[PDB]
């Protein structure tokens, strides 16, 4: 089934992508896009390079140039449509780090790396923050000042959960910390939205801390 | 990255078995059937989720001098049947209600080399009781009671607590659901165990979970 997007807020829209498992279902992956007057901003890509084009004509049916992206980590859940947003000459980024794991993998790369801790996109619009190793080493985070949301992306695991998921990447004893220097952020999150399920409160936050402190033991 | 097949003993002759899929940018989903055994003699409900998945299983059962006596699916999903293909290949009898082997059929896939016609079938001399509650998951699935451990194999008409959803429904019936479960309980077994398609075993309980998400998506 085709790539969803639905408003969450002023200016800010979740996309989820779908794949059907033969035998079992369907299984979901989040990012958004976040409009500024005429500009949108792709926070994670879609899961494939079909529905990358399906969001794309999804903003400039809008009117919308579409400015960036910016990958939150290197999994393929984040990162397909890089290639696509590259061939169509719109800037994309992630962290330094996964860019060179993305490199190392053989897989296409963003045009753009910022090398820091914090970065931010569209003149404040998306303020991006590496906490720690959790999900994977790389994980960064996107806190949206303007609508008080915090895009945790797979590192923060959404209550529908009661594990961490796929931990083959992951870094189990570090993770709890990672979350815990988010909260030291003190943003005044209203929502918290993850990479895998749906749309939560700042008690996200705890969920992950527990899921992950118990798997540490 | 294949992640293979586990099997784990639940009860005095009855095992586990639960196949696993990695799904890139996602992460591994799983399924589960049962073995099911009687002096030397091994029953399989739900083949493993891939051929290559089913040869472990019969290879498992093999390596502990079992004979496949035969596999019961409890559905036609991929998930239920992918292994009837190898196990006809070996002359190993594999089972299906008349339904399913028709849905198999008609999608052009292998089919069983038997079938039951009734709403209710038994394997190995009363070790495994089958039984058609009606439509849910969907439209043939099917439950099969172990009288002597207590166990109801529920596949995947029915939902362990982990799950706030129905999963799959393109091809359920959800208007039907929550009958289907009712004529269940009204079987009256003696429930210790109840196995779900996908997830943890639970109680009867899960039972109970499952009515109440049937009755909420068809509200
Ligand atoms: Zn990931
Ligand atoms: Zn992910
Ligand atoms: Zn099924
Ligand atoms: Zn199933």
């Amino acid at each position: 089934k085709p790539l969803e997007v639905i408003k969450i807020e002023d200016g800010v829209y979740l996309h989820t992508s779908f794949k059907n498992i033969e035998g079992y279902g369907l299984v979901d992956s989040n990012g958004l896009v976040v409009l500024d007057n005429n500009q949108a901003y792709i926070i994670d890509t879609p899961w494939s390079e079909e529905d990358t084009k399906l969001l794309l004509s999804w903003a400039t049916d809008r009117g919308y140039q579409v400015m960036a992206s910016i990958s939150t980590h290197s999994h393929e859940d984040r990162t397909a449509g890089i290639k696509l947003l590259n061939s169509k000459s719109i800037p994309t980024y992630t962290s330094e780090l996964t860019k060179k794991l993305l490199a190392r993998e053989g897989k296409p790369v963003p045009t753009h790396y910022f090398k820091d801790d914090e970065f931010t996109l569209g003149n404040g619009l998306i303020e991006l923050y590496y906490p720690g190793a959790g999900h994977t080493e790389d994980n960064i985070v996107a806190w949206l000042p303007k609508s008080k949301i915090l895009f945790g992306g797979c590192l923060v695991r959404s209550h529908e959960w009661e594990g961490l998921g796929y931990v083959g990447d992951a870094s189990i004893s570090s993770w709890a910390d990672s979350i815990k220097n988010i909260v030291s952020k003190k943003y005044p999150i209203q929502m918290v939205v993850p990479g895998h399920g749906k749309v939560g409160s700042s008690d996200i936050l705890d969920h992950t801390i527990d899921l992950a402190e118990s798997a540490s033991n």
